[PDB]
């Protein structure tokens, strides 16, 4: 894998707009959400539910339907500027805080 984009441009402007990440996915059968995936900066690859945030480049697979894209996005892909316009440090900390103490339990 890449390094991960952490400037505030984009690694694929192609795939800035919502509407064009949508038309990636086309019928898509994964059990999360194409519409919450695009929202979350993610566009689709077509090999099974792979998706590359178009901002950061960032890489997700196997989706289970308990997985919310934002969540994945910041666990994942911290350093992402998109992810932070969206939805802000504060957020992005409890996110953090929230995985990091799951392995506690776990
Ligand atoms: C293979 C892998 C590793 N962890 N997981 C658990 C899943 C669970 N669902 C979640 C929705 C995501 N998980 C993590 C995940 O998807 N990561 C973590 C990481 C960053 C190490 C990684 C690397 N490379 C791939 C592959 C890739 C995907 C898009 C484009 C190109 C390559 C995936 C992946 C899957
Ligand atoms: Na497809
Ligand atoms: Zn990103």
């Amino acid at each position: 894998m890449n390094f991960p984009n952490s400037t505030n441009l984009p690694r694929n402007p192609s795939m800035a707009d919502y509407e064009a990440r949508i038309f990636t996915f086309g019928t898509w059968i994964y059990s999360v959400n194409k519409e919450q995936l695009a929202r979350a900066g993610f566009y689709a690859l077509g090999e099974g539910d792979k998706v590359k945030c178009f901002h950061c480049g960032g890489g997700l697979t196997d989706w289970k339907p308990s997985e919310d894209p934002w969540e994945q996005h910041a666990k994942w892909y911290p350093g992402c500027k998109y992810l932070l316009e969206q939805k802000g440090q504060e957020y992005i900390n409890n996110i953090h805080l929230t995985h990091s103490l799951e392995e506690c339990l776990v």
